[PDB]
């Protein structure tokens, strides 16, 4: 379960298998022909990391439904299999198995978060095929969920149905990665948590390993000097950090934990702060923060879903350049080269699940029991929340665990589906973060089920788009009349998505649905009721910017409703919030 | 000898791209010996990258002079037991590179690859690697840069880049440290190939440093054995018999395997012939038509950096609109990208950084005593890392030695007979050499005509002359076209477009729409159809990209058939079909 994030040290190399790999589109003979013994005839090659759909110009290779082959050549030094070696895929979406000179090593499920699997040293070839096969099929079990029944037609071909508004981008999504540890004695996994109170922060720490040897553990500074350390320790301790920094919204500090055990040597970054809900008060360092930003996406021209590094730094430079101080994880986890820049450059995030589109009624309900039909989700569900806390749990810009985005919370049954997981997640998370699921728009939304389970009530809320379009008048009422509800309970309630499509270059004076100013005022009227209620704590827009989903009558080439467009260009709106988010700290806005 | 990297059974690969501090100079970075310590209230900045549009800080993307990149490098200690080789695939423009605050090497040249052996003795348990990259150009550099050529003060120095492109900098490919055995290891790989009926003689001379011995193995993708020598020493040759041809769109790859020693190295190699005879440009002894771009390495935000993604589209938009060719205009582009064309079938035409050579649009090629251009020496450079780094690539047929130099000037000649000379003399295959020649009214005079075995002509007739007036444009082409066409040899546009906005339309002539940029390209080809020496046809550009700002850049420069994030404009699918309709070979036969 552990995933410690794989990194070049003293005794662990890193290659990096990305590059060009051969590629081939299964036709439904692949497995039975047994492709992954040789290699891969009559192929094509794609780029690795990256979604394969955007690369090509066909349409039946971006709208291929079920399984397609990489594959790629694996020459190594001998010398290697004096260590222990392994394979780590940081994400492959959907579902894949992997296969070394014809041989299964290790399959997956979820699309969104690493796994690996050791290199059999009986294995190695002095020339070695690897080969990866990748499913891209959705339906009642998988997270994200596809439907599967829900002027008539018949389709040409057989294609996923999303249950979920963003394209099924699907391939090896980020890097593979050959590392090596010592094989008698290593590091698998390390917790580290803060502890603040009397005048005192100290680092806790709890080293898991394998094999027989000593254990050592420093704390640096940036600049490399050592302000804790210990030799010989026990697997669990705490060490004081005199003069210590904390780690801010938008003034980061990170520490460097080095970690020795044997031969074994791993440097985590760290950054030491507080998150607790108290009241109607979401606290990061016991201060009262707002939150402002957005729901993202992973999704950029032509990878898709792939690892963008470059992009990665370029949104952020301009979250920081519109004010904004954090960002939603929607609606998979992101790759962990952004959670590591976000912990470096100081973003808070709300680290949320692959869990949207449970909900079979947007007659069967939901929550059935799956004998009958309801939703076969739960398993994997709990899966998914183990592994997103394992890679996760040390990241101070992680401030709260999202269970899920828009299920049928307001349905019968949705508590009992929902209470193991919320259970699960404050069992396993050792910092004890707030979580929430975010809840969709319903007419019964005191019936929501994220009364009774979550630390901060989350709200996806379109009024003014798809309700009240054209109407901000009637949105801003029907806007306050809900709001004023969840005011009154005295917690912590956000906006964790509003919007309205926008096209770039579309314009009007009046109020004109698509255009930018309407943008803007659909935008002016929310915030003139949020602004009025104390319990509300945040505010995320939908989207960052413009991402591509399924096709349909009421999507203009994807979602429109970023704030940039998909290039990062900022639309009339960018610059309104550039201009609130300027005007709102961090701190002590309510 | 610059092989390109990879992982092999004797050889570690390992990339240290990713998440670098980085810090801006401030005019006291090497006083102050930044490189000794770990960077200080530094940013940071991805690599591979161009640093100029990641941030929103003009300060940042129009800075002048150097910046400090710095990672961690804690590497194995057993690696102590090989050879270690830090690569740097390139540093735009100049690099300084030190470990531990011991400079380990320097680099003049933004766009060619350089790499240093780590000493073992420098290494610790705990290294800081740190890179200082300086953006300056002037009249020394490829490219050139400027430096005297209602008036206003500047608030701060800036470059004055003397080209069409923005100066992007930083770590704009991979960083990756590599080994190899110590004692006995291969440093260079050139193979030639001769086509004897239909058995091909490839011709090798591998190039080692120790003692030990030679073999050489050719195998087929699915992995035969077609051909093997052992214990060959250096220079010699190997037959396949039945051989089967690299052609443009129908790539195929045999893998040289050789080993030296402990040593084991995989080249990829088309076998395929490249020759200029009469009017006809050759290619496996036909007479191919290029149909294609120049392009740039240019996306966002990147800029210049390498990013493979876009490299794969940009290439399936070549398929997909019927190209087969194009130029790396004005660098030499990532090996990852000449390697992705050897795979794919694509042909190129491989240029040096030298762009700019031109004082005069003091004479550029007066003395440089007397102010003239300072660049042949480091000139001669650029053509021998060029040729060193892709002589072995079946898709480059042909180098361009120059841009838009100031060819129809005095001195010109004696400037570029050197080059032309080193050029054939490095490239062991003798292929075709060209300078792009730039639109001059004294064409007659263009030494292109002395010194190439292709004439690349760069031109504008309906849009820096004739614009709006395409009849115009038309005589004037024929004109001078007639011109080149008279001496026998063959010529190609390698530039000819006009700038075009997305979303501007006009059903009646008119500039910067997407229907003038059709009307365009439909004159032209009125007349380059007409003429039987004319063998290729490059548009510029591929897709709009980046340049410096000013009066006539439409936020930078709009000439691409797609747009800068790969979308067709209306001349994309008119290309589309133009090209749909025109052979790759045998088209002017
Ligand atoms: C089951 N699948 C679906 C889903 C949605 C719709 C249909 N089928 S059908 C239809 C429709 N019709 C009404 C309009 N009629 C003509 O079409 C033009 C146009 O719609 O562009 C109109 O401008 C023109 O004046 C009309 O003569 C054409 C069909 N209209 C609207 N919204 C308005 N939505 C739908
Ligand atoms: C040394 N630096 C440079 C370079 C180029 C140019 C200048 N300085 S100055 C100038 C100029 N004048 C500027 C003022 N201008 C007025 O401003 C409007 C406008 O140009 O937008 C016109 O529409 C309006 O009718 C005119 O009253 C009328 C001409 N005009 C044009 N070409 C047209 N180019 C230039």
């Amino acid at each position: 379960n552990a995933m410690l994030y794989p990194i070049l040290t003293q005794s662990r190399m890193l290659i990096d298998l990305s590059g060009t790999w051969r590629f081939k589109l299964d036709d439904g003979s692949g497995f039975e022909k047994k492709w992954y013994e040789k290699t891969l005839d009559d192929a094509q090659l794609m780029p690795v990391p990256s979604s394969y759909n955007d690369i090509k110009e066909s349409a039946d290779l971006r709208d291929h439904y079920g399984w397609v082959f990489y594959q790629r050549d694996l020459n190594i030094p001998a010398y290697l299999k004096t260590q222990r070696i392994v394979l780590r895929f940081a994400a492959v979406t959907h579902s894949a198995k992997v296969y070394v000179n014809g041989t299964l090593l290790c399959e997956h499920k979820g699309g969104f978060l690493p796994f690996e699997t050791e290199i059999p040293e009986n294995l190695i070839r002095d020339e070695n095929l690897l080969t990866v096969a990748v499913d891209n099929r959705i339906d009642h079990s998988t997270l994200p969920v596809g439907r599967e029944d829900e002027f008539p037609y018949t389709p040409t071909k057989k294609q996923n149905k999303p249950n979920f508004d963003f394209f099924n981008y699907c391939g090896i999504t980020r890097p593979v990665k050959l590392y090596t540890t010592p094989k008698d004695a290593y590091i698998s996994d390390i917790t580290l948590t803060s502890s603040l109170e009397n005048n005192t922060a100290r680092i806790n720490y709890k080293i898991d390993t394998k094999g027989s040897a000593h254990t050592a553990i420093g704390v640096y500074t940036k600049q490399g000097v050592c302000v804790a350390q210990t030799e010989n320790t026990g697997t669990e301790g705490s060490l004081t950090i005199e003069n210590a920094v904390l780690w801010e919204p938008l003034k980061p500090y990170l520490y460097e934990v080095k970690i020795s055990f044997g031969e074994d040597r791993y440097t985590l970054p760290y950054g030491i702060r507080s998150v607790a809900v108290k009241g109607n008060k979401f606290l990061i360092n016991n201060k009262p923060f707002y939150f402002k930003g957005y729901g993202k996406h992973e999704d950029t021209f032509p990878a898709g879903r792939g690892l963008n590094m470059p992009m990665n730094a370029k949104d952020i430079s301009l979250m920081k350049w519109q004010g904004a101080n954090s960002f939603r994880t929607s609606h998979y986890p992101y790759s962990e080269e952004m959670m590591r820049l976000c912990d470096e450059e100081g973003i808070v995030v709300i680290d949320e699940t692959t869990a949207v589109g449970v909900h079979l009624n947007f007659r069967v309900n939901t929550f059935d029991p799956i004998e009958q039909g309801g939703i076969r989700t739960q398993s994997h569900h709990k899966e998914v929340i183990k592994d997103l806390i394992a890679r996760d749990k040390n990241h101070a810009c992680v401030v709260m665990w999202s269970i899920a985005n828009e299920a049928d919370t307001g349905s019968k049954g949705a508590y009992e589906y929902f209470k193991p997981l919320f259970d699960l997640a404050r069992e396993l998370d050792p910092q004890k973060r707030p979580c929430t699921l975010v809840s969709l728009q319903m007419v019964n939304y005191k019936e929501d089920c994220t009364i009774k389970l979550s630390d901060v009530f989350c709200l996806n809320r379109y009024y003014g788009w798809y309700t009240c379009g054209a109407d901000l008048q009637a949105a801003e009422k029907m806007c306050r009349e809900e709001l004023e509800f969840w005011n009154s309970l005295g917690k912590p309630f956000m906006y964790t998505e509003y919007g309205a499509d926008t096209v770039m270059g579309l314009h009007d004076t009046t109020d004109s649905m698509f255009t930018e100013e309407y943008q803007v005022e659909y935008y002016k009227t929310n915030h003139k009721v949020t602004d009025t209620l104390d319990c509300f704590i945040g505010e995320q827009v939908w989207n960052f910017a413009d991402f591509a989903t399924s096709q349909g009558l009421i999507r203009v080439q994807g979602n429109k409703k970023g704030l940039f467009t998909r290039d990062r260009k900022p639309k009339l709106a960018a610059h309104y919030f550039k201009e609130r988010w300027s005007k709102i700290p961090d701190f002590g806005y309510k």
